[PDB]
């Protein structure tokens, strides 16, 4: 029993974190084999012009108490790839994957190449993340672990004026319409991840919280008309299919659970809580609910 | 900016997790140097749990009855002893991944990270608090026994909790790493229930100071309160009494924000009376009590917004 915002164990990622310094800027880098990946704003804009003025020895890379020697450099989108002479002996099995809004991942927050904390978060529909980052956190990475393979999906680049965060995949492509420069940038109006709220309602049922269940059902179209009114993302047939296993385990049809959600949106919780929360939680995917209510190990 | 329930990076603890099997029971163990620590109930057979005589069950065991697996490698047990509710298995290999560590016993209100494991393999990491009733609101399934709680201040891992059991309300009970249980609990299947839980007042205050640091003051008021008047009100909402020690501990956060502890107490008193009226504080519609004053200082900026 119990339901917590759980992150993947961060060990395999901790062994990849390094400090990257260029001039007066210090941030975090990800050392995999003989390459260190970090945000290109460490050279700071005309990034080709700023980069051509740099030599290998201008980049100081520190792994623990050991200096790594930079022997090459190149830029890929908004990521700087620093070739080093030493391959990371702690390099785990890994992939670079680009995630979609609604997907969750673990963030290992680092400062000066040293990990300070791990937390779980979701890629919002507006492509920002509600993270916890201070100055110096740039280069901190997001990941998921499947068996023994680490799938790196996020690299932290910046904080927006509302306190939320923006970054790239590990190939340097931004999530969202953001740019790596000090210009007028703002997060778009966010929405609630509907398929995730439904997954969390199924987790509440699995843990014994059933007060919100009702005898009613709904069509997908009627549910989507109500979802649009409350700034909830549209629920698709793919979402209904993905929720299939949780529907079978609890005996509550997806559209039957949609009718419970509709009543919660139209009437509130009325002094009650669900899994110790007075808000409808949307940062647990259907897979996160299955994994936490089954004890999958890595 | 931002405020999340943040756990410590679990790497140093992952390298210590092993699987311990005795007969038909399999659970997790903590391998530090040449000793594996695990709950002593690994030697019980379910029926034993009603009234187990651990000394009697243990005397019938030899070293080779305990199977310890570290990854894909079997460790050889060369000695065993019981210390309170923990079994200490001496092994022939010292853990080369043993971090710098201490065993610390914590007080209610203190927070820690939990590395939840099954079959000696870590599955997830989350942040917890020792409730005032000595239970923890964890997320544990069958096979999680032996999972540990810890803090990593600086480069030293301080182990403070080992998971032993789930109570009928879904909450969890366990011991420090010397095998002493937190709370009036026993490692026996007896009628045992968690006492009435209360809200950790000093932690809610710390979290209100974190909200002010991050730029929110809507909940503040022009009033102050005495410590005694605050406690008379707080006790009516099932909040733990606030002591002079708590007021002293909140000193640094009071100086950083310019808001006296008893002025923050007056704000809390009003929040308990009025609720939030559609508003949130740090993305929460409830008053959060699982961040200590230390956690707020650790995570938040030194400059107030
Ligand atoms: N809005 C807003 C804030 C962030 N700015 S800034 O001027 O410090 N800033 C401009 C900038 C522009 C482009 C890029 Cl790619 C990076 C960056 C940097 C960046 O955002 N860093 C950070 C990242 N995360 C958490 C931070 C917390 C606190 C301060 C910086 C933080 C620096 C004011
Ligand atoms: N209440 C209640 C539940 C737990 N029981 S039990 O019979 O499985 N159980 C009695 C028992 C008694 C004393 C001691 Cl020390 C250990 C234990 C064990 C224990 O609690 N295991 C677990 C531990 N954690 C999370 C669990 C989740 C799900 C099932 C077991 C879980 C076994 C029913
Ligand atoms: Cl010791
Ligand atoms: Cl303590």
């Amino acid at each position: 029993s119990g339901f917590r915002k759980m992150a993947f164990p961060s060990g395999k990622v901790e062994g990849c974190m390094v400090q990257v310094t260029c001039g007066t800027t210090t941030l975090n880098g990800l050392w995999l084999d003989d390459v260190v990946y970090c945000p290109r704003h460490v050279i700071c804009p005309n990034y080709e012009d700023l980069l051509i003025r740099k030599s290998n020895h201008n980049f100081l890379v520190q792994a623990g108490n050991v200096q790594l020697r930079v022997i090459g450099h190149s830029m890929q989108n908004c990521v700087l790839k620093l070739k080093v002479d030493t391959a990371n002996p702690k390099t785990p099995k890994y992939k670079f994957v680009r995630i979609q809004p609604g997907q969750t991942f673990s963030v290992l927050a680092c400062y000066n190449g040293s990990p300070s904390g791990v937390y779980q978060c979701a890629m919002r529909p507006n492509f920002t993340i509600k993270g916890s980052f201070l100055n110096g956190s740039c280069g901190s990475v997001g990941f998921n672990i499947d068996y023994d393979c680490v799938s790196f999906c996020y690299m932290h680049h910046m904080e927006l004026p509302t306190g939320v965060h923006a970054g790239t995949d590990l190939e340097g492509n931004f999530y969202g319409p953001f740019v790596d420069r000090q210009t007028a940038q703002a997060a778009g109006t966010d929405t609630t991840i509907t398929v995730n709220v439904l997954a969390w309602l199924y987790a509440a049922v699995i843990n014994g919280d059933r007060w919100f269940l009702n005898r009613f059902t709904t069509t997908l179209n009627d549910f989507n008309l109500v979802a649009m009114k409350y700034n909830y993302e549209p629920l698709t047939q793919d979402h209904v299919d993905i929720l299939g296993p949780l529907s079978a385990q609890t005996g509550i049809a997806v559209l039957d659970m949609c009718a419970s959600l509709k009543e919660l949106l139209q009437n509130g919780m009325n002094g009650r809580t669900i899994l110790g929360s007075a808000l409808l939680e949307d940062e647990f995917t259907p897979f996160d609910v299955v994994r936490q209510c089954s004890g999958v190990t890595f």
